[PDB]
C-alpha cells in the first residue's frame, strides 16, 4: 500500500504533476494521492479537474490538515508557496528602488523568500519525522537554500531537492540529438538557479563541441561568451553578469508575479470543466522530474537524475556538505552521489559565495537576529551596499511580519 | 571496429575468459582477440583449443611481442603470472621458516609477488601508453597493489584493478535469495583481498541481518570466524582477514600441508592435458572471475550504466578515508568511464587494516622505484605480517636471491 | 591570586614536580598549591617533605576532597593512578598467558588501563567544568588515550596531555651539542609512547645526520640495530619495540619480575626516606619517569606569560601533520602563550610512522566507544583491533579476565 | 651575509636602509647591493644611502639582476613594473566602465598582475638558478604575485609581505601602551583583503574594546556594520561593500598616481642633499624585522603571505592567505587559528578564484582566458562592458603584456 502527499495541492501545476504520476502508475503501485492545502476553496476546483483526470486509476484525497495528508505516506511533495503570490510581489519589488535586482530566487528577493519559507519548513519536516518519516521532494522556493537547510541545519536525511532546469536542459539535448532523454550524461555542478554544464554525452558520445556550436545559431549571452567561459551556464547567471541590463528589463516592465497573477486567474477558470490539460498551463516540466525521481526511488533499476543534495565527492574541490544541485544515482530509496572531478574556477567563486550567504542567512534565521541577518544581506554578491542595507532589511521585515520576527 | 589484447595467453583460465568473450559478442562487437605470452609452446595449446570454441566468431591471433598484441587494441588483459608456480612457491614456503604466513597474495609472499610484477608492468603500462592508449584490466597478483602502483606512481588512469572475491560473494547472495546478478547491491570497501561488507541489499531490501543469520548456520568450522565475532564486528569480512586476525591457526594450517602452488601445479598440469583434445570446457575447470572481465568489458562499450566493484581511487566512496587510495569498491561503469559512488563512513575496525597496508603498499613501491634494500627492510617491517626486526636482515636476502632473475636492489 | 591544584599528592613523583613549582615561581607568581588524594596517609608523608622543601615560598594546602582542591584553582594537574599499582600488576600479567605483551601503557594493558580511567577522568572533568574552568594538565596513563578521550568525547578544550619521552629526548640533544633546552628544535609527531622524530635541529642548524651516527656508537641485544635507523630514517620512540621486537619483548616480560611489583619495592623505600629527608633522595632522581615534573612546570610558566615558547603536548593535530585529520590527537610541538596552544606546521608524516599511528587511533576510538556505550561486544571488537591485541581464538577469554579485575572500576554488558 | 635590493630607486630605500641598519646591532649585514632598471634614479637613492650607512656595511651597485642575486641570502622586491604611468592606468581605465579604478583592488590590480608576471617570472627563475636566495616581496600587488610564485612557479622561499598588518598592531600597541611584540591577533584573508577576529595585548583578549574604540566619516563602516559583522576588516573593503560611495570619491578628483608622483618627486629632489632622512611608510620595518628573525633562532611571530596549511581549518591548505607566522631559521611556520567566518570567506574564495583565473590567464597568453577571469572578479565588468575594458586595458600595457 502506498500513498503519496501534495501540499500545496490548490497550486496551478498540480495537473501537470498528476499527469506525471499517471504516466508512472503503469511502473509502481499507486495506490492514493492525497492533497493538503491552506486555501481551501482554490484546492478543490483544481482536485476536482484532478478527479477527472485519473478516471480512478488511484484513490484522489484530500486532507484538512497537513498532518493527515503526511501520516501514511511513502512521499510528500512541497509546492506550496510561502506568502503567496503578494510576497512574491514584494520581493521582486521591494529591491527596485536601492538599484537592485529584485527576482522570486535570486537574489534579495530569493532573500526574503528564504525567511518566510523557513518556519513553514521547520514545522513541516518536524510533523513528517514524528509521523512518517516520508521522502519529501522538495519544489518550494528557493529550492536550493531550503534544502541546504534542511540537510545540515534540521537534519533530515530525506530531504530532495528539485528544479525544472535541469529537466528542461536535457529535454533540449535529447531532441536536439533524437535520443532518449535517458540516453543524455552530462557533467552539471552549482547551486540550484546558479549551475554549470561542462561536459554533454549522448549515447555515450562526446558533444559539448556541437552544443556550443548549436548555442550560437540581446538579453542573452553572446557567442564570445561561451568561447572564453566554456561552460553552458544555467540562465538565471545573467542576473550576476548581466546586472545593469537584467536591473533595466525588471525595472521598465510591469512585476513578474503580477503578470502570474493574471495567467493563474485564467487558469483556474478553465479548470472548471476542462478535460484535458489546458495549452495555456503547458516552469511547466517540474512536473516529470517529481514523477520520474518517485518512479526510479520505487524501483531497483538505477537511474540518473540531477537534484539538490550533498555534494559527498562528486566535486573533488568543493567541501562534502555543500547542497548542490548534481547528478545522483537513484535506487530503491537512496541517492547516490556520482564522481565528476574538478570543478572550474569560474564556476567555484559563484557557488562559494553563495553558499557563505545562504548559510549565513540560515543561520540568522536560527537565531532571530536582526544583526546577523544584515550580514548575509551584506554577504550576497547582489545585496546592498553598506548605505542601503538598514532600510532595505527594515522594509523586507515589515512586508514579512506576518512570517518572521527578528530581534 | 574493436580489438581485445590478452596478456598471458597460456593461463589455464584462458577458455573461460574467452567463454565470457563468446557471451558478450552478442550484445557488443568484438573482431578480434589477439593473445601474447612469454612461453610460445604453452600458449599454442591454449590458443588451439580455444580456436575450437570460437569457431570464427571473430577472429582469435598470436603475436609475437608485446608490442604487437597492444598496438591498435582497445583493451589489454593481463592475467601473467611474473615468475610462474615456482615463484608462487617460494612465496609460500619462505616465510615459513622465519614462523610468519606464507600466501600468495598476503603478507610477505604478497611484498615478493609485487616485487617481481613492478618491472613487467612498468614496461608494459609505458608501450601501451605510447600506442594504443587501451583500457588495461588486470588480473595480475596482487592485483590491488598493482592498481596502486600504476594509478598513483605511473599515474596511468585507464587501469582497472579485478579480482574474484566481489563477483563470487554476490554470485552466493543472488542464490541464496534467488534473485539475479544484479539484483545485489552491497555498501562494499577495503583493499582487494582485506575488504569488508556492511549492507547487502536484494531487490532494494536491505537483507544484512538474514545474511548474519545464514553465516551462523553455514558448514573445517573452527577455521572460520565464529558466530560472535559476526556480533562483535558488524561486518562480513573477506576470508584472506583470517590471516590477519587468526594468523596463529593459520600459520599451523599452512605449515603443516603441502604448499597450495603444488597443489595448484597438479591441477594446471591435468587441465592443460585435457585442452589437447576437449571440445568443450571440462570441470576440473570449474574460476569465475572470467565472467567479471566480460561484462565489465561490455558495460565499459554501452551506455547502459552497470554497478562493478572494481579497484580504482576512492575519489570519495568512503568518505572517511582519503581521495587517492585505491579501493576495491562499487563503481557506476558505463561509456568508457567508471565512476565511484557514495557510500558514506567506513568503520574504524576496517580502517584500521586498510590505513596499515596501505602504508606498506606505498612503501613496498617506493622501494622498488628506488631500487632500493633499505627501503625494502622499512616496507618489510610495516605490514601487520610482516618479520620482527630480528629475522627481517636474512628474510629480504633469501627473497632477494630466490627472485635474481626478476628483482634487483641496491 | 594563582591557585594550582595537584590531584595525587600522593604520589613518590610529587617532590619533583614540587621542585620545578619552585624552579618557575620566581618567574611566575604562585601563592598556593593545593593536593588532593585518596590514600590519605600516603599523601600526608609526601607533603610534610613537600612544605620542609618549599621553605614558605608559596602555601601548601591539603583538600580532603576534589572539588575542595579544584575550585579555585587556575590549573590542575593529574597525576593519579586508577586502581593503583595493583591494577597495574594485572594490567601486564594477565595478558602473559595468552602469549601477548603486558605493558603498563601499550597493548592489552593500556586498554585495561583505559577503562579504568574514563570513569574517573569523567567525573573529574565535569566537576572543574561546573566549577573553575582550569586548564587541566595530564600525565595520568594512558596519557594519549584520555587526551583523546577528553578533547574528542568530553568535548573538554584546556586538557593537555603530557609524556616525559619528549622532554627526556630534547635534554639528550642539549647535552650532546653543549645547548640549551630551548635551542633544540624538532620534527616529531605520533601518539604518546608511539611517537617519531624526522629532524632535529639546534639553534638553527640540522643535526639530524650526527644524530643517527651519535646514536650507534651508544653501545644491548635489546635495541634497534644500526641498519633499522639507516633503512627507516626515522629516531623512534623506545615504546616501539614492543612492536617490531614483539618475539623478544615478550620474552624478556615473561621471564623477569613483572615491573609494578618491583615498583612497589622502590616506592615502599623511597616513603621511608620521606619522611626524614631534607633534600630530594637520589633513588628518585635516577628512575622511571622522574623529568615529567620540568615538563608540567615550565608548560604552566609559558601558559602564564606572553613570551611564547615550544612544548612537544599532546593536542588536536589542526594541521601540524597534513597527511593527519585534523581531530587526531597527536603529540607534536606547540607553540604555547597566555594560556593558549596553537599548533605548528610541520609538512607530511612518513608512511611507516603512519601505518602506527592510523592503527592505534583506530584501537583508541573504539575502546572509547566502547566505553561509552558499556558493551562487551564492542569492547572484543576494540580488543581485536590493536596491533598487539589477542587472536580470535583468545579474545573472549582475554576481556572475561579483564572484566573480572577491573569489576570495581567499570562494569561491561 | 649579503642582501639583493631589486628596485634601488624607490622612494622607500632609504627607509629600508634604516631598518637594515637598526637589525646590523642583532645580526651580521656583510653588504647591501642594489639594482634598478633606472641608473639615474638609482644613483641619486643610493648616494643618500651611502651617507646614512657611513661604511657600517658595504653599499653597491650591480648593472644586472643577475649580479645583484648571486651569492645573496636575501632579496628583496620593491620595484613597479611600468611605474607611475602604469598604475596611472590602472586607476583611469576602469572609471570609463563605471568601474573601481584602484591600484591594487579590481581591475586595476589585473592590470598591475598581468604587468608583473613576466618579469618575476624572469627574476625567480635566475634566482633559483644562482643562489636560492629568500625573496621578500614588496611588489604589488603582493598577495597575488605570491599566489603565482607559491603554486605555479613553485619556489618555496618566497614570502609575501605588505603594510597593513604592522600598521594595524602599531596602532594597538600604542592604543594600549605596549610594545609591538605584545600584540597578537586572529588575522586572516588575502593581501588587502583581510579580517580581524580576535585581538589580545598581553595575553588578555582586548577585543570589545578595539570595537568600542573604533566607534569612538561618511566614507567609513558606520557602527552597525561592526556589530552586525563582528570583524575588524581591512579599510579596502570598502571598495567592495562601499563600491557606490568609494567610485564617487574617485571619479571626482584626481587620481591617486598622481598626488604619489609628486609626493615622489619632491623627496627625491630632498635626497639629492639630505643627511637625515626627511618628514606604506612603515612596510621598511617589517622587511627588517622579517630578515633578522629568519636569521636568528628566537622564533617571532609575523603576518605575512604564504600557503594557508591548516592555519584556517576551513579554506585550502594551498590557498596562498596573509596570516600569523612563526618565524625561526629559514623556516616560516604557519600557526592554527581555528575557522574563518562564513562572511569573510565569501570574499576570499571569490577573489582568490578569480587570482587563479588570471594566473591562468598569463601562462596561456589567452585573451579568451583574460576576458573569463575578469567577468569572475566581484568589482570587474558585467557581459556588455568586458571586450572593450579587456582591449583597452591591453592597449595600454603594450611594452609589458602580449595575449593572443
Ligand atoms: N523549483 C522550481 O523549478 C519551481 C518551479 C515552479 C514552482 N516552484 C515553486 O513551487 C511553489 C508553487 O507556487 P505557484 O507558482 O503554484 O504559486 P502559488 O502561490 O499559487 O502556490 C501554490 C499553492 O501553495 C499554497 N500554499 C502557500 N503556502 C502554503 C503553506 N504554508 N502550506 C500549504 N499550502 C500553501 C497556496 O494556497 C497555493 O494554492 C512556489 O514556491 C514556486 O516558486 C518551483
Ligand atoms: N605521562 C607520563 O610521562 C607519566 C610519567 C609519570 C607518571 N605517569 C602516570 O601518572 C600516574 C602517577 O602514578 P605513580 O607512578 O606516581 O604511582 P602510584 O600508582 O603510586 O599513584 C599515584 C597516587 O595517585 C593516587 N590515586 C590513585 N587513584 C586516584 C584517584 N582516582 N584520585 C586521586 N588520587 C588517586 C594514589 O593514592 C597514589 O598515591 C600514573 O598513571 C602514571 O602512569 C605518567
Ligand atoms: O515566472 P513563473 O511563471 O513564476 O516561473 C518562474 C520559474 O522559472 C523556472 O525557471 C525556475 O526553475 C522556477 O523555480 C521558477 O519559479
Ligand atoms: O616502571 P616505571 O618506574 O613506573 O616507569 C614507567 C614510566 O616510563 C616512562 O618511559 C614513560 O614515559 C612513563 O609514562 C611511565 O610512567
Ligand atoms: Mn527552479
Ligand atoms: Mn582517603
Ligand atoms: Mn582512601
Ligand atoms: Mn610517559
Amino acid at each position: 500500500h502506498m500513498r503519496i502527499a501534495v501540499i500545496g495541492g490548490g497550486s496551478s501545476y498540480t495537473p501537470e504533476l498528476v499527469k506525471g504520476l499517471l504516466d508512472i502508475s503503469e511502473d509502481v503501485r499507486i495506490d492514493e494521492v492525497i492533497f493538503y492545502d491552506i486555501d481551501e476553496e482554490k484546492q478543490k476546483i483544481v482536485v476536482d479537474f484532478v478527479k477527472r483526470l485519473v478516471k480512478d486509476r488511484f484513490k484522489v484525497l484530500i486532507s484538512d490538515t497537513f498532518e493527515g495528508a503526511v501520516v501514511d505516506a511513502k512521499y510528500v511533495i512541497f509546492q506550496f508557496r510561502p506568502g503567496g503570490l503578494k510576497g512574491r510581489e514584494n520581493d521582486e519589488g521591494i529591491p527596485l528602488k536601492y538599484g537592485l535586482i529584485g527576482q522570486e530566487t535570486t537574489g534579495v528577493g530569493g532573500f526574503s523568500a528564504a525567511l518566510r519559507a523557513f518556519p513553514i519548513v521547520e514545522e513541516y519536516v518536524d510533523t513528517v519525522r514524528k509521523t512518517s518519516n516520508a521522502t519529501i521532494v522538495n519544489f518550494t522556493n528557493p529550492s536550493g537554500h531550503i534544502t541546504e537547510f534542511v540537510r545540515n541545519y534540521l537534519e533530515y536525511e530525506k530531504f530532495i531537492g528539485l528544479c525544472n532546469v535541469p529537466i528542461n536542459f536535457i529535454r533540449e539535448i535529447a531532441e536536439m540529438f533524437s535520443a532518449r532523454l535517458e540516453d543524455v550524461f552530462l557533467k552539471y555542478y552549482g547551486l540550484n538557479h546558479l549551475s554549470f554544464i561542462e561536459k554533454v554525452f549522448v549515447k555515450g558520445e562526446d558533444v559539448t563541441e556541437k552544443v556550443f556550436e548549436n548555442l550560437k545559431l540581446d538579453e542573452d549571452f553572446p557567442t564570445w561568451f561561451y568561447d572564453s567561459v566554456r561552460l553552458i551556464v544555467n540562465p538565471y547567471l545573467r542576473y550576476y553578469l548581466m546586472e545593469k541590463k537584467m536591473f533595466k528589463k525588471i525595472s521598465t516592465h510591469e512585476l513578474r508575479a503580477r503578470e502570474v497573477m493574471k495567467i493563474e486567474k485564467e487558469l483556474f477558470e478553465k479548470y472548471r470543466t476542462a478535460v484535458e490539460i489546458p495549452e495555456e498551463l503547458t516552469g511547466s516540466m517540474y512536473s516529470t522530474a517529481a514523477a520520474h525521481l518517485i518512479r526510479d526511488l520505487e524501483t531497483d533499476e538505477g537511474k540518473i537524475h540531477i537534484v539538490n543534495t550533498r555534494n559527498n565527492g562528486s566535486i573533488e574541490n568543493l567541501p562534502d556538505d555543500y547542497v548542490l544541485e548534481i547528478p545522483c544515482y537513484v535506487r530503491s530509496g537512496r541517492v547516490h552521489t556520482l564522481s565528476q572531478g574538478k570543478g572550474d574556477h569560474f564556476a567555484l567563486s559563484f557557488i562559494h559565495a553563495v553558499k557563505m550567504y545562504e548559510r549565513l542567512t540560515i543561520e540568522a534565521y536560527l537565531k532571530r537576529s536582526k544583526k546577523l541577518a544584515l550580514k548575509a544581506l551584506l554577504s550576497h554578491p547582489l545585496g546592498p551596499d553598506v548605505e542601503d542595507a538598514k532600510d532595505l532589511l527594515e522594509e523586507i521585515l515589515e512586508a514579512n511580519r506576518e512570517y518572521v520576527k527578528l530581534g
